[PDB]
Formats: structure tokens, sequence, C-alpha cells
């Protein structure tokens, strides 16, 4: 059977978590599985995002007879409503079910605040707090165990200590290289973030950088100098992973307040073995995040 | 109801943004005459999204993993609207306005800068007279928000030209140091730490006094490569993903300060990563040298 259903029965919109006109994305909190009519459904998050244009698809459309509705016109400039064929109309849909209260908070629209976390702040405040406020990494384990997305793996170094799995993300429809996005997940368990990195991890990091880039060149004919390769801090999930993005893709999470180039991570560890245990890291938090209050009050 | 021309041979993509779901196309028409066609996906309407999702929409499962799954959603015609802008006939000036070249990443070692980049910079006529006019109060003096007048440790804080200051969502100011001869990060030593600390602390305090926005709302960073070779620092609202704030170009001022405190020769010895346009002669010079 063609899989054509959401993973639940019925969708009721509880509230809009966040929408962006410039990004053409919307985050939805839904209530599902309410066949009894008691208004007590499970939580689900549904993310909808319009897709980028495909160059040759739009080129063929413009050379024919497109369906247009005139909006504005003045001298050489004019604006239309275009209703394109089915090919240009697909909407990327991401579902989280069952969604946790943590999922509702991370997607709820909030103003951001910057914070600078010393090595001491991490050990005394952040690390104790995140242990109970972290999302499950079962999806990470499923990929490593070949329990999910095995056919989507682009490259794998199977070594338990220095190996990793290279795989597309949730969003990249793989229809164009302009928005290329892949993630590399290390096989070694227990590496929560940059804070756990030591020179012991230099072989792993070099493997991800050089084998990951070569795999992208082999599979997509995408040269290394077309790629932005980095890590997140704070990471979304506390299992070490690296982001491979097209340089021309203004990818979310590539800002300086979250992204750390993998090549510089390697060189920092080579220059100082205790770099990411002692140095201060700067990142952004939601204004109502209790971790922000804990860090702000310890810094007084 | 139809386009003001017949046929469309794509000459080149002027620019594209997968993040913004927009594309700028240069086409040859009536074959040829020049035309610019801009296509942009439209934002979601909450009512249309709610009505569709509550009533069995057409979906195709891509894959699932634990509690996560991705689908292709095929909405009705009411949600597929594409904003289409046409310039016909388009001029050479229109093409220059929209065209952008692809970006290529490059890593410049300390020796690369001294042997390759700096001789290339010196071979060009890079005028920063407009910078001197601001510092000397001969232009844009009415735009200055704050000044430390010290000739060595001082600076002028000025809003970005593209910020009309009518809202704080896109807050963007620039701090230009008074001291001359500091091309970029490459010229920084611990002797500039008083200047850099002044920019960080006095700059944030001035933005708090003038815009009622405290420091943790701000992203304070420098560019490498900078657009002009006179040291300047960018102050941007954190919620504003300003161009040039990506990891491939921005350097947090606090980290620049602490790097100089940990190693005086940091920015003369360490390798810096940045993007260049594919047609930039500096890109070829660095690639040939690194061969
Ligand atoms: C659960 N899961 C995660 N990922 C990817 O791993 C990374 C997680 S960390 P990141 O900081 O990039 O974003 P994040 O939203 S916390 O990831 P997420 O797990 O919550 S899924 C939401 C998606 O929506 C995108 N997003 C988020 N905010 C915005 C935004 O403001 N604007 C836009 N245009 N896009 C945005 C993200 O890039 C993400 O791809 C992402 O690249 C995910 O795509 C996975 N990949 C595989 N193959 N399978 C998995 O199950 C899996």
């Amino acid at each position: 059977s063609a899989p054509v259903r959401l993973p639940f029965s019925g969708f009721r919109l509880q509230k809009v978590l966040r929408e962006s006109a410039r990004d053409k994305i919307i985050f939805l909190h839904g209530k599902v599985n309410e066949a009894s009519g008691d208004g007590d459904g499970e939580d689900a998050v549904v993310i909808l995002e319009k897709t980028p244009f495909q160059v040759e698809q739009v080129a063929q459309l413009l050379t024919g007879s497109p369906e247009l509705q005139l909006q504005f016109s003045n001298d050489i400039y004019s604006t239309y409503h275009l209703f394109p064929p089915r090919q240009l109309n697909d909407v990327k849909t991401t579902v989280v079910y069952p969604a946790t209260e943590k999922h509702l908070q991370k997607y709820l629209r909030q103003d951001l605040r910057l914070i600078r976390e010393t090595g001491d702040d991490y050990r005394n405040i952040t690390l104790p707090h995140l242990e109970s406020q972290s999302l499950s990494i079962q999806w990470v384990y499923n990929i490593l165990d070949k329990k999910a997305e095995a056919d989507r793996i682009v490259f794998e170094n199977p070594d338990p200590s220095d190996g990793f799995v290279l795989i597309p993300d949730l969003k990249w429809n793989q229809q164009q290289l302009d928005d290329l996005y892949l993630i590399a997940i290390c096989h070694r368990r227990g590496i929560r973030s940059l804070r756990d990195l030591t020179p012991e991890h230099l072989p792993l990091l070099r493997n991800i950088l050089h084998q990951g880039q070569e795999a992208i060149l082999q599979r997509y004919r995408m040269k290394g100098d077309h790629l932005r390769v980095y890590l997140h801090y704070l990471p979304s999930y506390y299992h070490l992973h690296v982001h491979f993005t097209a340089l021309g893709f203004e990818a979310p999470g590539s800002g300086v307040e979250r992204a750390h180039l993998l090549a510089e991570v390697i060189e920092n560890l080579e220059c100082d073995p205790r770099h990411y245990q002692q140095r201060t890291l700067t990142f952004a938090l939601r204004a109502d995040d209790p971790l922000l209050k804990l860090l702000q009050e310890a810094q007084q």
C-alpha cells in the first residue's frame, strides 16, 4: 500500500507554535487520536515548509503557457499570481509524534538571548540541567543500528571508535544541490557535544571531515569548497554530529552564535588538548529557558 | 493572463535563495530580448493550513524514524500561489542589480596572508575616504550615536545605512575605530585590547542607553574578509540573521579579545576561513599557492 497517512487519526490544530513569512515555514501544535470526542488527544508537532525552486522546472514552465493572474502593472514591471503544475507544488511536511512538552517549547516562538558559558559554568550549571531536559536520541541509535533510514545512508565508516554514518537530514528533498544538507553521526556513544571532545577524538573528527567530503564529491559531484561543515553548540541532540551544508545555502543554525567549523574544532584541539573543556562558548537561548536564568544568576 | 512575450530561453540564474524559496531568472524572449522573471513561494495562511490538515490531505510518506517522519504534501490550488514578478524589457542595469556570483570556501594560513593576500590587497585602489569622513566629522556627523574620541582606543558608533531605525527587529550598528592602519583581524595584537574592550563595553552600553536594548539581545562580531580594510565591528539584534553573520564570515568580538589574551600572535599565525566569489582573482591566487 502507498503510505499516504499521517501517523495518527485526525488532526486538530491546538495552536500555531511559530510561522515565518520570509522563510515560508509554519510550526503547528496539533491534537490527534480524538475519535471518542473527549478533546483529550495526544500531542503532535507538524512542520510545513515551501520548497526551493528547481531551475530547469521553472525554465520549462515559463517557455509554455503558465496560468497567471495579474496583480500590478507599471511600465516594464508587473506582478502576477502563478498557479504552477503539481510538480512545483510539493510541501515538505515533518511530523513529531508523539511530541513531548520539550518539543512544544523548542518550537514555540520566543525571543532569543545570548549567553557566554565558561568551562566552569558548563560543569556546574549546564551539564546538570541538560541531563533531564534533553530530547531522546533514539533516532540516532536507529540509524547506527540500521533500524531506520538504512537505504538513505550515503557513506559509512563502520569503525566503532573512529567511524560514522553520513546521511541526509529530514528536510533535504535531494531535488537540487543548492540546499544540500547532510549530517554525520559518529558510532562512538557518549560524546554529548563539543564539551566532550579531546585529542582522543582527533582521528574520528578527521574521518568525518575528509571521508565525509570525499563521499559528497563521489555521490553528488560537490566539491569540498562548496561546503560549510560545522557543529552546533548547543546541539539539538546530545550525540555528536556534524552538519554538511551547501555554502550558498543560508541554512538555519549556521550563524556564528551556534556553528563551529569542524576544521577549526580539529585545529583547536591540536593547539590545546583542553580547549573545549576550559574555553568559553557563546550561544543563544530562549528568554524563558530556565537554563538561561540559572546561568545568568550564577554569573550574577 | 499571459506573459508579455513569447518563449523563454534561460540565459542564466541571476540569483537564488533556497532558504527564502526565491529565484531570479534572466531569460531571452521573442526568439532575443531580455526579461527578468522573479519567482517566490508564498507564506502559509493559517486558515488555509488548518482547513487542509483537518480533512485528509494528500500526502506521500518519505521515511520515518522513531517519533519523526517526513512527508510530501500536495495541497490544493489555493495554497500553491507563486508570486511572479516580470521586468520586460529588462535592461543591462536590471541584470547588474540582481546578478550574484557563486561562493567558494578557502582557508588562508598566516603565511598565505603575508605572501599572497596582502600583496594582492596592496595592488588595488581600495578607497576608505568615506570612513575618514565619518571619523573626521566631515560627513554623516548627524548619524553618530556614540563616540569615544580617543585617537588610539576610541571609535564612532553609527547605524547601518540599510537600517532606518524605525524598529529594533533589524537593529544594525557599526563601530569604526579612530586608530588608522588596522586593516582587519590580521593586524590585531594585544595592544588593541583597550580599543576592542572599549568597543564591546561602551558600544553595548550606548545601545542600551539609546535603544533600550541590553547586551544579551546583541550579536557583536567582526567580518573576515571585511568589505573594507579599516577595523570595524558589527552590532546586530540577535533575532536578525544579518547577512555576514554566518560562521564562514563572522568572528565574535568577545572571542577575538580572549584569543589575543590567550595568544598574542593568534591572528598572525592561525588559519582563517572565509568565502570568496568564484570570479574573485584572490581566489585563484590562493588556490594556485596552495597547490
Ligand atoms: C530527528 N532528526 C533530525 N535530523 C536532522 O538533524 C539536525 C537536527 S539539529 P538543527 O539545529 O539543524 O534543527 P532542528 O530543528 S533542533 O532539528 P529537528 O530534529 O528538530 S527537525 C526540524 C527541521 O526544520 C529545520 N528548521 C528549524 N528551524 C527552522 C527555521 O527557522 N527555518 C527553516 N527554514 N528551517 C528550520 C531544521 O533544519 C530541521 O531540519 C537537523 O539537520 C535535522 O534535519 C534528522 N535526520 C535524519 N536523517 N533523521 C532524523 O530522524 C533526524
